């Protein structure tokens, strides 16, 4: 009865604030998915993450959301937006919307982020607003449904 | 006695067939190697299949089939075909005739695709004839040999 | 005691394993009994490490990072020229980290003439066979004394 969301964490993304406190801050995986399930509660969705480094395991995560008719996928791939046509034709096959995001805003770093090859698979695109990217994400999802 | 041709399927190719019919067809990946080993036997040779969608997987059968001195090798590497520089440096390491080949014409799609990164370690390819693509390349590989 | 991590690159495992006329007989054994050697005389300890997969050499470097290496020396192979998650697992190191490959890189193929790594490590040094890994480890435990 409740609408699923699945949200897709990238590579090197296990490693979100372990690193220097002062320069890169303390943000981590867990509490970024602690924050998205707060937000699910209230919006009457169920939220289930997933991190890999491994190409391969994201695509077969994104198979297994087209075979169990998941409601929308959030995605932040890291590099892996960058370059990784593997992980774009994966989420080809998905007919739910498709939302991606990043904490940082890509587009005034180095060229080589300022380019996403999930654009033409993707609703659309989030980026700069640290944490709040992922509820943004969230977001845009449930108001599609 | 008898000559022996390995198939290599590439990232997101278990997912053949799974998808709309009336959009994206019936055509599976069991229907193909099917279709593969009726031709084997009517050519008086051995088709081995293999599909991963882990680049290293990719990479390490490829040592294999180097290894066990495999007669030829068919690959369609799927989005791996325009990035992956490792399955590139992969096939270099056979000696074997190496058939690249497409289902689609990846020359008329998006301009990614109009790039193969197999160009220089492979015998030719072939692209655009849907199941045909892989019967024509293993009768391909067979004449090599 | 100084710990130096050693991270060899995709398709790396069949060094030495080719036609020795034309590519020689140097292993990846062989090169890491030669960094051994060469550690001991310079009073370090070297670890290697060997994969295939993009995500599994990643994780590595994230241990590199929590155990504290104190320098890393890396010839991913062709990831050098694409693998943006390596590079961005690179980033997350705070300790030297020197780029080396066996051959004149900047003289073979255009695709080789660029390393994604280049804004992450603090060298390169390329065109010099096994000698290659001896002077990067050399140039490492100088970064750090
Ligand atoms: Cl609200």
């Amino acid at each position: 009865s409740m609408k699923k969301v699945l949200m897709l964490h990238g590579i090197n993304h296990n490693m979100f604030g372990k690193r220097d406190p002062v320069q890169y801050g303390t943000i981590t995986l867990s509490e970024i998915d602690n924050r998205l399930q707060a937000l699910a509660a209230e919006l009457g969705v169920q939220v289930e993450s997933f991190q890999t480094n491994s190409e391969g395991a994201m695509c077969e995560r994104i198979h297994q959301a087209f075979e169990e008719r998941c409601d929308a996928v959030l995605i932040n791939a890291g590099a892996w937006t960058h370059y990784s046509y593997g992980i774009r034709d994966a989420l080809a096959i998905l007919t739910c919307p498709v939302v991606e995001l990043h904490m940082s805003n890509v587009h005034a770093r180095e060229p080589f982020r300022h380019h996403s090859v999930f654009s033409e698979v993707v609703v659309g695109q989030i980026c700069g607003f640290g944490m709040e990217s992922y509820l943004l994400a969230l977001r845009a999802a449930v108001a599609q449904s």
